[PDB]
């Protein structure tokens, strides 16, 4: 436009976690000049994992190049990661991206697309095994950043990454403006977000909640790895 | 259902800061058999402030009676604070409702609905001196409580209280599931999300480019609270 616009995307697929794409999507569409994207197959409605319903504006086709690409996580990356377009997509658009990222098994995705070879990257805390199948050198942080690739383990982790894109596309005085603008100031009243602090029963219980979904995505990253080794 | 399924609602308006909206529905649509309603005057796509689509699930008068209320806010607000029939829906459902909640400047709806008066309450701190017309004791805190009545400040703080929530509601081991679940574990590159934290120069900043609808806020308050007084 009069100014340079930053192109912002989002996949936008069924079964995402909605707050891991919504948390940084409203951050970057605070900035400057911005245009922002939530990117599928069509545009049109998207069902969350929640039965929130969302709205894709750009199918892959007609997506611009993007300068940011984030892929949320949710039950629905297991179908992503063997999604042949969706897969395409995101290493067209990582090819150029000044920056790639995602937020947890949103790693995943750009694992199966074989971006995350010898990467440093974290995942969601209960799939965690599975990046190395996919390449990554397994980091336990919030946010792994190896050169322009960032990965966010927990669910807004998005939210606070979007403030370090936001300072280095802008200045750091625009990412404060935006988080005082916002009054973005976490304070949970648990400190359950991390299997190394919530109770052990606590862990137990998510541990043993989440092992189908953990059998089904090692299966589907173990086929995705085959893939990328052939 | 089988159990008893918490009805928990969000207000969903024009021009929604949808963050404050979507943190909370994540959260409290993790938690056992609840039912979670996104509200307006008619079911159907409603625009963000950032241009970002949602989907209204019902319309007022089919709303159930609700547990839960909450009213996010963000640049729709002021429109909110003088129309009839929102503000008739919130009292009807306060009247009743186990918990009565907002985000940043969703607060001020509730004081133009006349449910702040003699409340200890807290809103967006650019527009804290609109609590006291409404009848409110204004309180600088990130969740004020006052009774069953929960105020959050900042754009997130709905994700924080709907851990409370989730505590009263079910237990704490179940807020503490969830938060470990969704690997909600935040943690900010700057400390610009209070006008006591940031920088001096931001703050001013801020200030400055809420002026103009800070202005306009305060006229219609004010008008508001004329209502209320006659």
């Amino acid at each position: 436009g009069s100014h340079m616009a930053v192109q912002i995307g989002f996949l936008l697929f069924p079964e995402v976690q909605q707050l891991e794409l919504t948390g940084p999507h409203d951050v970057l569409a605070s900035l400057p000049d911005v245009q922002v994207h939530l990117i599928w197959k069509e545009p049109g409605p998207v069902v969350a994992s929640s039965g929130l319903v969302l709205q894709a504006t750009t199918s892959f086709a007609d997506c611009p190049p993007l300068d940011v690409i984030c892929i949320p996580g949710g039950t629905g990356v297991g179908a992503l990661m063997e999604d042949p377009q969706a897969l395409a997509f995101i290493r067209q658009q990582a090819a150029r991206a000044r920056y790639v990222t995602s937020v947890c098994t949103g790693s995943l995705v750009l694992g199966a697309a074989g971006l995350l070879q010898g990467k440093r990257a974290t995942t969601h805390w209960a799939y965690h095994e599975l990046l190395a199948p996919l390449g990554a050198i397994p980091v336990h942080e919030r946010v792994v950043r190896d050169g322009n690739l960032l990965t966010g383990g927990g669910i807004t982790a998005g939210i606070d990454f979007a403030l370090t894109l936001a300072a280095e596309l802008f200045d750091a005085a625009t990412a404060q403006r935006v988080q005082l603008q916002l009054e973005y100031a976490p304070a949970p009243p648990f400190n359950a977000g991390s299997p190394d602090t919530a109770p052990a029963s606590v862990v137990q219980q998510a541990r043993q909640r989440a092992a189908d979904s953990l059998h089904k995505r090692r299966e589907i990253t173990l086929r995705a790895a085959a893939r990328l080794a052939a």
